[PDB]
C-alpha cells in the first residue's frame, strides 16, 4: 500500500473577501450597497470595457496574423510605452538605457518575478512594506523565500500619514533590504507622501542603501498621469538601482487579461542587461513568456494618437469620478447630520479610503441598512453615485 | 550595489539560431529549428475558428473583472472531458478540479509550488531526452529533476527494457512525468499496451504521474492521443495533468493552459485544489481570460466546435503529409539509409538522426537551420521547399 501524497494536506482557509460576496449576494434588499468592491465602478455601477480598449480589440481582431508567442519580455513596443509612462518621455534613464522592461502577467506577476529574480540573484532578504499593508504583497514575496516587515504609515485616529513614524520605524532596514513604495493612491489608505516627503525619502534611501521597489497599479487615478509619477522620479534622479512593478488592470480597465510590467533599473546599461537576463530565466522558468491580448491592447492605444487621446479622456473621467464622489460623500454627511469631520476623504487619493468606523459600526451597517464594507472600515468610494449616496450617509449617520 | 555582481545568464541557443536565420541573406533560407505550427505557406496563422470566436467575444464581453483563481469555470469542464472523457468515473465521482493557467508551462509551474509547498515530494523523473524547459521550471521551485532512459538513437526506438529498468530507481512520492501523445523531441509515443504497463508499475511503485499533455489531437485524434492518459486514469488514485492549448488552438501567445489535479475522492482533492489557488495567489493572482475564452467559446459551441476539429485535422494531416514526402524525396534523392522511422513518428519533431556535424553543415553550407541535437520540425517543410531540403540532406 502506498499513502497518496494528496491524503494528508490541510485544507487553505477559506476566502474571507468571497465569503463577503457571497452575502452581499444573498441580500434580499433592494437598496442594498457594496462598498467592498476592490475594483473600479462607473455611475451605472458596471465595471465596463473601456471604449478605447473595444476599439483597440477590434483592431487587434481585423489586423493579427499570427498568435506565436512573444519574447519572453513581451512586446518590444508595451516595453518602451512603460518606461516613457514611468519616467517621462525625455529621461536620463532611458537616454542613458538604464532600465529594462518586460512585460508580466498584471502588477501581481510582475511582483513575483521581481521577487524570484531577487530571491536567485541577490542577496535581499526582506521587505518592507507600510502599516496597513496590502496583503497579497506577503503572500507574493513569502513565495520566494523573501520575509516581509511593516513600516508605520497610517495613523488611523488622526486619518494621516505619521511621516516621523515612518522615518523611524525604517532605520531598523538594513541597507540591502527592499523598501516597497506605492507610486500614488496608496491602497488601501489613499494617503500619500507629499512631494516634499518623496524627495525626503529618496534621500534617506541613498544614504541607508535600501533598494526601492516601487507598485504603481493607479497611475492616473491621483492627479494625472505625470504628476502621479513624480514620486518615482524623484527616486529615480537618485538612485542607481530601482524595481518598478506597474499594472494596466486600473488604468485601462484590464485586469483580467493580465496586463503588467516588471522594471528594472541599473548604474549602467551593461549592469542592467546583466541583471535583466537573469530577470528572463526567472520568467522562463515559471509562465515562459507573457500574454498578448492585453498588453497588445495598450501598446496599441498608446502609440496611436486618436486612441490615447480617448483613453487619456477615459482615464480623467475616471479620477474625475472618484474625486466627485469623496466632495459629494462629505458634503452629504454633513448635510445628512453626521456633525464630525470627514474631510479628510477630500484630501485622499483613489478608490480606497479608510471611513473611520469600527468593526462594531460596519457590522451594524450591513444587518440594519444592508451597506457594505469590509472590516477594516475600507471603503471603495467608487461603489458610491449621485443615485445611492443620500441612503448611503443616512445609515451612516445613523450607526454614528 | 544589489545588480552590481549579478552574473549573466547564459545565452540561448535558440533564440542565437533564430537571429542568425534572420540574419541570413541567402535567399533558399529554410528554417526546421521552428518550435510551432507552420502550414503550407509558412506562416503559423489565426485558426478561423478563433477568429470567429473572438468576435463573439467582442459583443458579448461587457466586462474585464478579475476571473476567480481557476479561471473560466466552463473552461475546465471542457477540460477535464477532452483529458477523461464525457461520462468518465473519474468525473462523476467528482475526483478532478482544474485551474486554467498561463499555459502549459504556467501549469507545469503552478503544479511543481502546489508540489514543494504542501508534499513531500523531492524529485521529478524527466525522459532522456525531452522538452528542455521541464528542468528549469520544477528546479525553480526547489525540485530535483532526474532523467530516466527512453530513446535509443542508432535504433530509433522507444526502448521499453531501459525505460523500466531506469525507473527502479524512482522512489515511492516521486513524481514521474509522462508526455501524454507526440513525445517532445521524439516523436515516440508508447503503444496502449506500453501505456497499460507502465500504469500498472505506476501503481505498484507508488509513483505520482504527471503528464504533460500539449498536442493532444496531433497524433491520431483527440480521443486515442488521450488513451495513455486514461489507462492511467483507471487505476490511479492520483494525478495531474498539465495541459496546453498553445497547439491544437494555435493560441501560443495568449497562454492558455490548464493544471488539473485528481485525488482518489471529492473531499480530498478539494484540500488539495485550495492549496493549489493558495500557489496560483501567490503568483500571477487569477489568469489571463482572452485565450481560455476563446477555447470555452468554441469547444461548448457544436457549431464551432465543429470548425475547429477540422482545422485540427488539417493540421495532423498535413504533418503526416509531410513526414511521408520527406522519406520519399530523400529516396528519390538518392540519400543513402533508412528515414522509415520518420513515418512511425507522431507530432511535428522527430531526430534526424543527423550528427551535430552534419546539422553545422547544413547551415553553413546550405542555409538549412536544425538545432545541433539533430531535431527538425516537420511543420517547416513543404511541398516546394522539399527539394532542395533533401538534396542538402543527402551531401551530408
Amino acid at each position: 500500500h502506498h499513502v497518496g501524497t494528496f491524503e494528508n494536506i490541510t485544507a487553505a482557509p477559506a476566502d474571507p473577501i468571497l465569503g463577503l460576496a457571497d452575502l452581499f449576494r444573498a441580500d434580499e434588499r433592494p437598496g442594498k450597497i457594496n462598498l467592498g468592491i476592490g475594483v473600479y465602478k462607473d455611475e451605472t455601477g458596471k465595471t465596463p470595457v473601456l471604449t478605447s480598449v473595444k476599439k483597440a480589440e477590434q483592431y487587434l481582431l481585423e489586423n493579427e496574423t499570427t498568435k506565436n508567442y512573444l519574447g519572453i519580455d513581451g512586446i518590444p513596443e508595451f516595453g518602451r510605452c512603460t518606461q516613457e509612462l514611468l519616467f517621462g518621455k525625455g529621461s536620463a534613464l532611458i537616454n542613458d538605457k538604464r532600465a529594462r522592461t518586460a512585460q508580466t502577467p498584471g502588477g501581481t506577476g510582475a511582483l513575483r518575478v521581481a521577487a524570484d529574480f531577487l530571491a536567485k540573484n541577490t542577496s535581499v532578504k526582506r521587505v518592507w512594506v507600510s502599516n496597513p499593508s496590502w496583503p497579497n504583497h506577503k503572500s507574493v514575496f513569502n513565495s520566494a523565500g523573501l520575509e516581509v516587515r511593516e513600516y508605520a504609515y497610517y495613523d488611523a485616529e488622526n486619518h494621516t500619514l505619521d511621516f516621523d513614524a515612518l522615518i523611524n520605524s525604517l532605520n531598523e532596514a538594513q541597507a540591502g533590504d527592499v523598501v516597497l513604495f506605492h507610486g500614488c493612491c496608496h491602497n488601501p489608505t489613499g494617503i500619500d507622501p507629499t512631494l516634499e516627503q518623496w524627495q525626503t525619502l529618496a534621500q534617506l534611501s541613498v544614504e541607508k542603501g535600501w533598494l526601492p521597489l516601487f507598485d504603481f497599479a493607479y497611475q492616473g487615478f491621483a492627479r494625472g498621469l505625470e504628476e502621479d509619477a513624480e514620486g518615482l522620479r524623484a527616486f529615480a534622479a537618485m538612485h542607481k538601482e530601482l524595481i518598478v512593478a506597474s499594472s494596466y488592470s486600473k488604468n485601462f480597465g484590464l485586469y483580467n487579461e493580465r496586463v503588467g510590467a516588471c522594471t528594472l533599473v541599473a548604474a549602467d546599461s551593461e549592469t542592467v542587461d546583466r541583471a535583466f537576463s537573469q530577470m528572463k530565466a526567472a520568467i522562463r522558468a515559471n509562465y515562459s513568456n507573457p500574454p498578448a491580448h492585453g498588453a497588445s491592447v495598450v501598446a496599441t492605444i498608446l502609440s496611436n494618437d486618436a486612441l490615447r487621446a480617448i483613453w487619456e479622456q477615459e482615464l480623467t473621467d475616471m479620477r474625475q469620478r472618484i474625486q466627485r464622489m469623496r466632495q459629494l460623500f462629505v458634503n452629504t454627511l454633513q448635510e445628512k447630520g453626521a456633525n464630525r469631520d470627514f474631510s479628510f476623504i477630500i484630501k485622499q487619493n483613489g478608490m480606497f479610503s479608510f471611513s473611520g468606523l469600527t468593526k462594531e459600526q460596519v457590522l451594524r451597517l450591513r444587518e440594519e441598512f444592508g451597506v457594505y464594507a469590509v472590516a477594516s472600515g475600507r471603503v471603495n468610494v467608487a461603489g458610491m453615485t449621485p443615485d445611492n449616496m443620500a441612503p448611503l450617509c443616512e445609515a451612516i449617520v445613523a450607526v454614528l
